[PDB]
């Protein structure tokens, strides 16, 4: 099957069309690049930003909002008929630090005094509720679906134990999701979103805080998983029995991130995309194969699957393709071997079904026939 320009080969969003949207996550600056256009009006039907919807991108000074990035990519869905989705209301990776400075300007984390502490909890929760309303008033009637928060669970199966977590406990969460009710009304989607949402101790944790919220009223609609996998991990059958479990709670599923590393974890890549292997193509081609397969015999359960990006000449994941040296200046891949030295986030991964020339690679043709 060849190696043909994505740009006429048959939409992937098409193919899945009474199954699940199929989305991308971007940047605005792809929506000034001509095949970077032309593959989402071909292919998607969905779309999320990648980063420009972060706290930090849309306040990053108290009152200082910046919606001019987020609301492009709002326009350019509007205008080509496509869902969006919000990533991300709340979460602890480079938030604004003034959301968690006290009234003097000293770091909440570090309060003592009970009393204290408990108007610091008050303050931070009045900010995040308005953090969220002023976001909410302006998109509810345009974006669907929003990821409310983000990765509050730690791996280690215990709440992570973010400045979130640490000033305001657990109400972060509950008023994340209840201002986002209250300002957006009934017919937006409210999600939890994490990864590695297969594995244990964090896949039972996230469902005994979903079920505790809803227990107690918290309006939460699904659970975003984002799939930052493995050719070979999660298995299909782990992935299969997470997706049943939360459905089982009555939430809808979303594969929010997804995107198929060629490597493992610590990962050991290849320096340029010409020397990965043609049979770490094969082996993807395969694994994309069994995985759309299990999310079609879900489909009743998943409303929709995002990639984590349009094409492999662009994926957060290169910041992560670190590149090990043995002592002769030769490239080390296998995860055991010796080497001398490693250059961080200098190599590359390839984890879509389309090359970084825009034409398609086998997982593309794993995925859109019906076999
Ligand atoms: O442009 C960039 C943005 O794209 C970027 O987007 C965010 C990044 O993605 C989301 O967060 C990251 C998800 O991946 C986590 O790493 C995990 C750590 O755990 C590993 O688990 C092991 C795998 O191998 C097994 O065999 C082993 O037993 C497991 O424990 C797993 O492989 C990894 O993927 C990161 O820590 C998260 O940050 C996020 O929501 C997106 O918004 O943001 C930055 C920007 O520069
Ligand atoms: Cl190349
Ligand atoms: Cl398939
Ligand atoms: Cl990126
Ligand atoms: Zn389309
Ligand atoms: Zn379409
Ligand atoms: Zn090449
Ligand atoms: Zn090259
Ligand atoms: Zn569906
Ligand atoms: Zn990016
Ligand atoms: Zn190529
Ligand atoms: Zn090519
Ligand atoms: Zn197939």
């Amino acid at each position: 099957k060849p190696h043909i320009s994505a740009l006429n080969a048959p939409q992937l969003d098409q193919r899945y069309k009474n199954e699940f949207t199929i989305g991308a996550a971007v940047e605005p600056y792809q929506l000034q690049n001509e095949k970077d256009v032309q593959m989402l009006k071909r292919h998607f039907n969905s779309i999320v930003a990648e980063n420009v919807m972060k706290p930090i991108s849309i306040q990053p000074e108290e009152g200082k909002f910046n919606f001019e990035q987020a609301d492009r990519i709002v326009k350019f869905a509007k205008a080509n008929g496509m869902d969006i989705r919000f990533h991300t209301l709340v979460w602890h990776s480079q938030v604004p630090q003034w959301f968690f400075l006290d009234k003097e300007g000293k770091p909440m984390v570090n309060e003592t005094d009970p009393v204290k502490r408990e108007q610091n909890k008050q303050l931070l929760l009045k900010r995040l509720e308005t953090h969220i309303k002023t976001i909410v008033e302006r998109y509810k009637d345009d974006i669907k679906y929003w990821d409310v928060v983000n990765q509050v669970v730690g791996d280690d199966g215990k709440l992570r134990n973010s400045p979130w977590y640490q000033i305001a406990g657990i109400d972060y969460i509950k008023v994340a999701f209840q201002a986002a009710r209250k300002y957006g009304g009934d017919n937006i989607k409210l999600y939890m979103n994490d990864y590695n949402t297969e594995v244990e101790p964090k896949r039972t944790a996230l469902y005994n805080l979903v079920k505790q919220l809803k227990e107690e009223g918290v309006p939460i609609d699904g659970i975003g998983h984002q799939s930052h996998i493995q050719i070979g991990w999660p298995s299909e059958a782990e992935i299969e029995k997470t997706i049943n479990m939360f459905a089982a709670l009555g939430l809808d599923n979303q594969i929010t991130e997804l995107d198929v590393s060629m490597y493992g974890w610590p990962p050991r890549a290849y320096p340029t995309y010409d020397a990965i292997p043609k049979q770490k193509f094969l082996d993807q081609a395969a694994r994309y194969d069994r995985l759309f397969k299990l999310y079609e015999k879900l489909s009743d359960k998943i409303s929709n699957v995002t990639f984590w990006g349009i094409a492999d000449n662009h994926t957060w994941l290169d910041s992560r393709a670190d590149v090990y040296y043995d002592a002769n200046g030769n490239v080390v891949v296998d995860p055991n071997a010796p080497y001398a030295k490693v250059e961080k986030g200098k190599g590359k991964d390839a984890p879509f079904v389309f090359g970084p020339d825009y034409k398609v690679k086998p997982a593309y043709w794993a995925i859109i026939d019906h076999k």
